């Protein structure tokens, strides 16, 4: 099939620029998005898409990604993500990947959110 | 060399057996220990020891492994634990371990922190 850490890595770029129609292909339609906190369950590709509408308020002002890697399980993957914003001089936070077949259907952040929500 | 998601996973019943003196065998003396949040971080494994015979007040009351999988990447490894408690009826966190040959030196969890204090 199509190499999952390659559709984890483009995502994040997809992200970055702001081109949402094109990341949202990679999931499934009954997808979860579980962000920031583990208690924070968003369900469906529609909602999903409309959230990242708000993505500059989402994610904190300045937020970039300074490192990044993907480590690999069996049709999963995870990111560990190194960051900096303009509150946080570098945090890092690390982000689960679960697909059906070649797609995404479960999205899961871990994320210090004591942390994350001060940098707003 | 040893394999790395083997040590990775039995130093988890190391820890539930509460063998700390066997657990940290697999350390080297300059670690570093990150938890539960990004900011909270504790150098050296003398340092680490010490703090694990408090860790019945570290980890929630009743704190249970319920699900454990390991992910691969270049000499680390990462944990999914599916965990519960008095106070939790279920949730996840990640546990990054970065390894110097075949010892742990970083060992950063990735918890939901407004949650994970919530629940002692």
């Amino acid at each position: 099939g199509m190499n999952l850490a390659n559709i984890v890595q483009r995502g994040w770029e997809a992200l970055g620029a702001g081109d949402f129609d094109t990341l949202v292909t990679d999931y499934v339609e009954k997808m979860i998005f579980i962000m920031p906190g583990q208690a924070d369950v968003l369900k469906g590709r529609q909602a999903f898409r409309s959230a990242l509408d708000n993505l500059g308020e989402i994610l904190p002002p300045g937020f970039e990604i300074t490192g990044l890697r993907q480590l690999e399980g069996e049709n999963e993957i995870v990111s560990i993500v190194e960051w900096k914003s303009d509150k946080m001089i570098a945090s890092q936070l690390s982000v689960l990947f679960k697909f059906e077949g070649d797609q995404i259907y479960e999205e899961r952040w871990f994320v210090d959110t004591e942390q994350w929500k001060s940098v707003f």
